[PDB]
């Protein structure tokens, strides 16, 4: 009963590398591609200075 | 609602520097036409001076 009993607890608790390690991946590149398009994204009100204004 | 709320906010308040900086040359060249036409103006009546009197 234990052994059984520690493996429902692992599929409940006990994360899976796997797919936990792929999440944070994921998470690391949309971070990324939001900092670039917020780096455009600053420059676009330069765009009313060229109206010489 | 923030974005939404401040997108609303900038189409009842902010300026178009596009529509403004057109605005305003089309003011300061009426300003030089007026006071181009006002210069000739002020010369009109010297002509009554020409008449010997």
């Amino acid at each position: 009963i234990n052994e059984n009993v520690n493996a429902s607890k692992s599929r409940i608790k006990d994360t899976d590398f796997a797919k936990e390690t792929t999440a944070l991946t994921k998470s690391q590149i949309l971070s990324q591609a939001s900092s670039s398009v917020l780096a455009q994204a600053k420059q676009a009100p330069n765009a009313a200075l060229s109206l010489l204004g």
